[PDB]
């Protein structure tokens, strides 16, 4: 389970966004560390806002499934904060913030090798769910953390980490869901209890198509209903100007949930681009 933490050891500081139904703030928090050594951690604090929550369950099991798998590549719960009015997850802080934002911003110093990495790590983590059989159901750039930059100077290259899915789209209302569309899967909009392995496939590659698009949405200039036509005319998403994931993207975006490759698969074809 959770490590309950006492609203009285939290500082809420700024606000860092919005996630659905949610608010993030960055925070710091008072605790008693290795050795006994007092710390004054930051922390991403993670609030469902007051109005909705009904949703407090699937909250909650979407960090909790997060945390009892461990793994370089997933973002840290810390633990809960139940106190009181509100409904708060205490995480990890992670300096850089969403990977879409970050792309947007820096745009015109990230090339193809940066790409392929990041691309690589989010399949490793991916693939780590696949084996342990655990669906995540919201992977987007908005929900990939960038933990460290590139450094071309000392070798390192950019790290990053998967935050939790969020409340699921297994409850969650029918626009809400259309409006995810490209991110999630035809068969989910159609039956949103359709949540499978399969899912996280799809969704990875209209990651990737983020990640080659400089931070841009697909399918953005679209509304709802428009989504909605997109899936029912079997359309599939543009390749980016750097195409050189084109194939990939589309392969993963497959109308066919049984056809979506392996993320092993996946990795072997990432592993072999390149000179
Ligand atoms: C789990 C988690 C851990 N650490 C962090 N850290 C973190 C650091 C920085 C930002 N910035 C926000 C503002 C940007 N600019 C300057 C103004 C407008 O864009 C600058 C960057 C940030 F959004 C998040 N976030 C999360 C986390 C959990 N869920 N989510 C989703 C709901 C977004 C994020």
């Amino acid at each position: 389970v959770f490590h309950k933490i006492r609203n009285e050891d939290l500082i809420f500081n700024e606000s860092l966004g919005q996630g659905t139904f949610t608010k993030i703030f960055k925070g710091v928090r008072r605790e008693v560390g290795d050795y006994g050594q007092l710390h004054e951690t930051e922390v991403l604090l993670k609030v469902l806002d007051k109005a909705h929550r009904n949703y407090s369950e699937s909250f909650f099991e979407a960090a909790s499934m997060m945390s009892k798998l461990s793994h370089k590549h997933l973002v840290l719960n810390y633990g809960v904060c139940f106190c009181g009015d509100e409904n708060i997850l205490v995480q990890e802080f992670v300096k850089f913030g969403s990977l879409d934002t970050y792309l947007k911003k820096n745009k015109n110093c990230i090339n193809i090798l940066w790409k392929l990495e990041v691309a690589k790590q989010l399949a490793w983590a991916m693939h780590f769910l696949e084996e342990n059989t655990l669906i995540h159901g919201n992977v987007c750039a908005k929900n990939i953390l960038l933990i460290r930059e590139e450094d071309r100077k000392t070798g390192n290259p950019p790290f990053i980490k998967l935050s939790d899915p969020g409340i699921s789209i297994t409850v969650l209302p029918k626009d809400i869901l259309q409006e995810r569309i490209p991110w999630v899967p035809p068969e989910c909009i159609e039956n949103p209890k359709n949540l499978n392995l399969a899912t996280d496939k799809w969704s990875f590659g209209t990651t990737l198509w983020e990640i080659c698009s400089g931070g841009d949405k697909p399918l953005s200039a679209l509304d709802s209903q428009r989504k909605l036509q997109f899936y029912e005319d079997r359309h599939q998403l543009p390749a980016p100007k750097a195409a050189e994931l084109a194939n990939l993207i589309n392969n993963c975006m497959d109308y066919e949930p049984d056809h979506r490759p392996s993320f092993r698969a996946i990795i072997r074809d990432l592993n072999s681009l390149f000179t």
